[PDB]
């Protein structure tokens, strides 16, 4: 019921699902933000967030280059965006690509898994799609 689908913003420059931003190389830094589009979601509530820079060759994925953990609200609706800012990653390097991963966890136990009335289970997204061009940068010279 519950979607997650993200959004890689590298200094101003956005991937989109039909084009990963193409970077020039600065090891020095670039800023990263991912923008995580959360729906069905429990209004108010305070989920856990944990989010993975991986360099990416092809699905298989080699080492983590950044994480980031964040606390966010879900908006009233139980839909909306939140922001997490890496700040400025270092060490990107041309020619080679890299994808955001999220995961997504309610501070509190929402979820009625067993059935007994019950929350008893925490709710839970995650997002972790190698191919996924929304959340992949391409650095480039």
């Amino acid at each position: 019921n519950a979607k997650l689908q993200t959004t890689v913003k590298v200094n101003e420059q956005v991937s989109t699902t039909t084009k990963s931003v193409e970077v020039p190389e600065n090891k020095d830094g670039v800023k990263v933000v991912d923008t995580l589009h959360y729906k069905g979601l429990v209004a108010g509530e305070k989920y856990e967030v944990k989010g993975t820079i991986y360099a990416v060759n092809g699905d298989n994925e080699e080492e983590v280059k950044e994480t980031k953990t964040a606390e966010f609200t879900a908006d009233a609706s139980g839909q909306g965006d939140w922001d997490l800012d890496f700040g400025s990653v270092k060490n990107l390097e041309a020619g080679k690509s890299y994808v955001v991963y999220e995961e997504v966890t309610s501070k509190e136990n929402l979820v009625d898994k067993d059935n007994n009335g019950t929350p008893d289970e925490k709710q839970t997204l995650e997002h972790k799609d190698p191919k996924d061009k929304a959340q992949i940068m391409v650095i480039k010279p």
